[PDB]
Parts: C-alpha cells; structure tokens; sequence
RNA sequence: AAAA
C-alpha cells in the first residue's frame, strides 16, 4: 500500500528520461511525468509528445501520471502549477530525475518536491544522467550506477521516442543489390573489397571520376533514353585522344577491368575491353536495364556495402544485433513531413553513431555532408549522438574538417569524427575503436 | 564592506551569460564565474575559455572571481569545491544568475548558496534567462524584465566569446564588386534589381542555367584561356540543333539583353545582340579582363547584393549599425582552424540571424546549404541563433525543406527558415518580418 | 539559455 513515485521532467531529449526510465521502472508504483504546455504568446512549444512517447515505450499504463506547466521559464507559475496539480498522495518515497528540462523548471520542481515531502516517513531522493559518463547519479551518495551497458534501446524505440515513423533499412541479407546482380554480387563485391583491401581505393575513385562519370552522368535522365545517352557518346568522342571514351578503353588498369567484368552479361557497361555504345534500335528499357543498376552501384552504392560488411563481421563478435542495433540505408519521416536517408547506423548501448559515407575527396562536398550527418543524428538521436563521415580525402583534409566543424558541448570526446581514403582498407577497425570506446 | 556580489555557472553557450552580465554589472562589487575543469577520465571538458571571455568582454577586471568544479556531475564534489572556493567575504547581496552549467551544477550550486546567505537575512535572489521570451526571470522578487530590445551585442564580441577570432566582413561602401566595376555597378545593380521586382527572378535563374552557365561553366580557367574557350565554343557550335549558343542568341529575354547591356563596354558578354566570340587575336589577358569578374558576379554574387540591398535601409531605420549590427561575407576561424564565411549576418538585440544565399533550385544543393547555415550559426552565435537559408526553390520545395531540417529545442518559433524564388521581389519584408516581429 |  506504500506507493513509491518516479519523477521525470520532458524536456525536448526523451533520451535520457528513456533511459533512467528503463533502470528505475520496476521499483516504482506511479510515475509523474512534468511536461510543458503549448503557448504561442510566450513562445514556448510542449513537450506533451515526448512525455506520450515515453508512456508509450516504457509500458507505464495507468501508473503514469501527466502534468503540464503553463511556462516553464517562471519560477512563481511553475511553484505554482507544482501546488495544484501534483499528485496529493500517501507517498513512502519521492524520487526525482531532474536530467530534462529547464534550468528554472529543476531547481523548482526540486525544491517543492524536498519541502512537500519533507517528512521523515517520506524519503525524497535526487538523481541525474551524467552524459559524459553514462552515470546515474544520486544526490548526496557516492553511489555511481553506470548505465553505459546495462540499459539497452534499439533502432525504432529511438526514433519513436524522437518522434519518428514509418522506419525502413536494409540486412545483410536484404540489401537491394543483391537483387540486382543475381548469382554475381558476391564477385562483384568480392573483387571491390578486394581492391580496396589492395590500397587501390584512392585509384579507383580518380578512374570513377574520369572516365567513368564524365561518360555515364552527364545529364538528369541520361541513362534513361538511348536517344540522349548516344547524343552524350557522341559529343566526347569529338574530344578525340582526349576524350573520356579513348580513357576508358585504354586506361582502364586491370583490376577495374576485373571489376566491371564480375557484373552479369546482360548488365555490364563494356563489350571486351571498349565502352558498350548502345546503337540505334535500342530500347531505352534495354538500355536502362542494362547500365542504371551498374552504374548507380559503381557510383558510390558500392562503398556502402563495403564499409556495411566490414562492419558487421566485428559488430556479431559483439553482442550487436542486426536490425536492432545496426543496419544500412535507413529511413524515417516525422509525420507529413520529408523522409531522410542515413547511410549507416550503429548504436552503441543507448548511443546512436550516424555514419555517413562518400568517394569524395573535395572538401567543399564532404564538409557538406559533414553538417548533414551531425543535424541528422542530433534529429533522430538527441543532442548526445555521435555522427562519423568516411570520405575519400587523404588525412590532412580529414583533420582539417574535423576542427571545422567541431562543436563544444562539455564533452572530451569527439562527436564528430571524420575519416579518410587511408582508412578504407581497415575500416572495419577504425570504426569499432572509434565507436566502442 | 557593503558587498553585492553575482554568481553565474558558466556553460557551453556564452552569451546567456554575457546578457545577464551586461545588464547587472553596474549592480555588483564582484563577480563569481563557476566553471568546469578538464578531465578526461570522466569525458568533461572544461568551460574555463569561456569564463575567459566573460571576464573580458565584460571588463570585470580584479572583481572577477573563477571558481572552478572538478566534476560536474558529482553533487557531494561540487559541494565540496564550492564550500573551499566560494569567497569568504562579507555580503549584503548574494545573486546566482543559474541558467548556464550542467543540472547538477544548477541545483547543488543554488541550494548551496540559499543556505550559506539566505539564511543569515542577507539577500539572496535567483534568476533565470528565457531563452524563448527574452526575460531575466526573477525567483523572490518575482519580476521578469524583458532584456530583448535592453541588451545589445556586436559580430566581435559575439564571436569572440564563442572563441572564434580573424573577423572580416564588408561593407555597403566597400563591396568587393563595386570595385570590380567602378562607374558601373550601380548601373548593374539597379537594372538586376528592377526585373527581381518586377518578378523576373524565376525567369532569370532558368536563363542562367541555361545557356550562361552552359557557355561560361566548365573547365578550371575556361574564361581565362582563350584556347580553353575557343575550343569549348566551338564544341557548342558542333551541337547546332541544341546549342546553347543558339540560345543565347535568339531565345535570350529582353529584360536579360537590359541586364546584359548594363555592364561596361568592355565587360559585355554579349557582342550586340549575340554572345561575344573570342578572336584569335584576343589574348587570355583580355579574354579574362572582359568576362572573369561579369560571370562571376551574374553566377550568383549578384543575389548577395541584391538581397543586401533590401534589408540595409530597414535596419538603419531600426538604429542598427552596419559593420556590429549587420553585414556581408563574414569570415572568421577558430584558433588553427579552418575560416568559414556566412552571405549575411543580422543580429536583432542579442539574437544572431545568419543569412545563407543562392540562385540554386535544386533540392539536394539547397538541402546541403540548409545543414551548413544552422550549423554556423549555432557556433558562432549559440544554440539560439537563428539560420535563414534563401533559395531559388518554389513554395513547395521551400515548405518541405523548412520541415526536413527543423529540430525541436522547445520555441514555437521556428529557428531555420527557408526563402524560394517567389519571395525575392519582397525578400527585404520577408527578412525584416521573419528577424524581428 | 529545455542529458552544460
Ligand atoms: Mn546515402
Ligand atoms: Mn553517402
Ligand atoms: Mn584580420
Ligand atoms: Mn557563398
Ligand atoms: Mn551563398
């Protein structure tokens, strides 16, 4: 008949409220969930959505309570809020989260709880979600409870709690060109790992430049009309020994050969050792079905997977599970809102690692992708994510978009961590020391 | 003896701080700057920089007090350093200003000094900065005086207390490409911004795709080799049926031919009424003399000034001064670090309102450009600035990138804003209603 | 300045 009452204030990081919630959940009988109102006048947004998702994903039902406060920038409305609408109850213990929220918002709802229940029969009881430690810690104890490992979430609970839906990505089993390339992905993918694992990284992104999409991208529907493909052929073959087509034919090193030549017959861009140039008569579905898997796949697709299957080998060594914890190419929307794509996610306990990869080697563009992939993780994760870039710069670009974009939070570690061409042969093991550490 | 002294936790984000300081300052006899220590072992950084720039840039001199924490998150720790740290002087006034700092600092630090100095009838007083409503929120008092329009902050100080330093920018008088064409930018720019009003911006940025950009774009130094011009001409040429060239000739509008003719004699791109072939005579000197610094600015450069023009006489009447208040091309670095540059910067009181450009129409560029404008803003300005990113996208796009990017911080008003194509005829209303109302 |  003692009821014992978890106290959690909704700011906009459900994050770490998902996370004391998880640890605390079964030694209480009702838990407060101390939220915002919506009010336009004073430019202050709720947070009633977050406290819902949080009701949600960790099963509270009828034990959890709701309770809004009309301004959470004033002491007297928030002291006063607290007075009429908090719960009057026999309470053996009062145990306040005060991780979330304002500033104003914790030190009152603090010091009302510590004088409502000042009664020795009742035991209130302070805590906070070190984030730089993953550490809960009481107040007025010694008492440290890592929650780094014990507290586990996975990829919809994180973007449900962030107020994401409609979640999509890809297995190992289920990635979209193994489709494409029916019996030849793994030659395919075998014979590019392989390169890659022979330093030829960087040789193969300057021979994906030049020639290869100064033939095949060169307009928006360019592969999708023999008619326009052909125009395009004809224009470079006018540059004469300069031209993309005699670099191609010529040029081409071996192991791009090799390359090209693990695709099936009927979807490779070469006829021998010279560029496949559709004549007329052929269908612009034939010509479609034969080079937009292949060259969409040899554009940058192909560095995905390959980055994607060295990672998984370590990620089973440890306790990650696919699909929960990992996976490539996800998806999501905020309600009637656009979709994103991330290349790569990895979460690391309760942390989510965002990784987007690139052949880049400009830094104009990966600096680009460098902000996309922070505001990205931040979205879908919370304000203590880790976002990771893979390009194609050598190392001293890499450091320098490191600091570029670097932000302070209080933190030694690195949110943002940049890597380069030199790392691609190994970056199975660049990405587990960066991420378990 | 007399002694009033104000406290402030020194966070991440420097400018609550620097507000609350700028406006008590005169107040208070001395200053007590609470800041974080650097340890890697528990994953915190140190705020001692920033503590730095506050003392400076609020001249607080000998009457600053740096009171540093050991470990943030640690209650009984804080505690401890702030009973052997904390000056033992006599006061009469004790006032913590507690919006800076970690949770853990804001509560144990409160409660700490409500016992030392509450208690013995000297006057403790607690406030808060809302981030939301621009109010120093009062704790016993129970006032809440708005410092929006009070407290005001220029580009310098801004970002040197958020530890950026190497600050440049430009002036209405000292615009780079008023010198480029001197007795003939004003021409330019008011027969430019004449069709941008008149509604011709959607007109103009699909003529300069294609055929300005088809002709004047390509290879590095195209329009400073003569040979690499030539040569591209006459490729153009060889495509007779969808030459750009034939384009520019025939297809090009009236009010472009008027944009066209408003540059000196010597910088036309046009011979007449067709596009100006370089004769063998003409060396790279020449070539680039004539249509290095036109291209240029008609490829997008003009669209700064443009939108520069619209808002400069608005926020003179609103008592800004230009170079503090407002500008254009501001660049500036951290320490050793890569410089960014940001199209136009605006502060409204103490609110940062950085302003990305470009004529672009194309959701992936216009995407990439909106991830980098919030994130510089959020460095140089804090986690409250505001990011305006203008586009040549229609409504729709413009509507979908607003809600791709937004992120929740808890305000109804939204801090990344997108401009499209039909907002350029009144893009110096649509600024000055967005920034300050 | 609503896990600094
Ligand atoms: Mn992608
Ligand atoms: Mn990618
Ligand atoms: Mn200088
Ligand atoms: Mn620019
Ligand atoms: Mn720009």
């Amino acid at each position: 008949m003692n009821e014992k009452v978890l106290v959690l204030i909704v700011g906009t990081n459900p994050l770490p409220n998902y996370v004391v919630g998880s640890h605390l959940k079964e030694k209480y009988d009702k838990f407060v969930l101390i939220y915002s109102e919506k009010n336009d006048k004073i430019n202050q947004n709720s947070t009633y959505d977050y406290a819902k998702k949080l009701k949600e994903h960790l099963n509270l039902n009828d034990k959890c309570i709701f309770l809004p406060l009309s301004d959470v920038s004033n002491s007297e409305k928030i002291i006063n809020d607290l007075r009429e609408k908090f719960p009057s109850e026999d309470f053996v213990e009062v145990h306040l989260n005060y991780t979330g929220g304002t500033k104003t918002m914790v030190v009152h709802i603090y010091n009302f709880l510590k004088e409502k229940f000042k009664n020795n029969k009742i035991k209130f009881e302070g805590s906070y979600l070190d984030a730089r430690d993953y550490k809960l810690v009481y107040d007025y104890s010694e008492e440290a409870i890592s929650l780094k490992d014990t507290i586990k979430i996975d990829i919809n609970t994180l973007l449900s709690i962030h107020l994401y839906e409609d979640i999509h990505f890809e297995f190992y089993d289920t990635y979209s060109y193994k489709q494409k390339f029916v019996d030849s992905f793994d030659k395919i993918s075998q014979e590019i790992e392989k390169a890659i694992k022979d330093d030829k990284g960087e040789d193969f992104v300057k021979w994906l430049e030049d020639p290869f999409r100064k033939i095949f991208k060169g307009e928006n529907k360019l592969l999708e009309k023999t008619a326009k493909f052909k125009k395009h052929i004809e224009k470079l073959l006018k540059d004469n020994d300069s031209s993309p087509i005699v670099k191609f034919n010529e040029k081409t090193p071996q192991f791009i050969w090799d390359i090209l030549n693990a695709f099936p017959e009927g979807k490779k861009l070469n006829d021998g050792q010279k560029l496949w140039i559709p004549d007329d008569k052929i269908t612009n579905d034939n010509l479609s079905s034969r080079v937009k898997d292949t060259v969409e796949f040899l554009n940058g697709k192909w560095f995905e997977w390959y980055v994607y299957s060295q990672i998984k080998s370590e990620l089973l060594d440890r306790k990650l599970k696919e699909g929960e914890h990992f996976g490539i190419s996800l998806k999501a929307q905020k309600k009637d809102s656009p979709y994103f794509e991330l290349d790569i996610f990895l979460i690391n306990g309760y942390q989510l690692i965002g990784i987007s990869l690139t052949t880049s080697s400009t830094r104009e563009l990966c600096k680009l992708k460098g902000f996309e992939v922070i505001h990205r993780v931040r979205q879908i994760g919370g304000d203590e994510s880790k976002a990771i870039l893979i390009t194609g710069m050598d190392k001293s670009k890499t450091e320098d978009l490191q600091k570029d974009l670097a932000y302070e939070t209080g933190s030694t570690q690195k949110r943002f961590v940049v890597f380069g061409i030199d790392d691609w042969a190994d970056i199975g093991s660049k990405i587990c020391e960066e991420v378990f550490k």
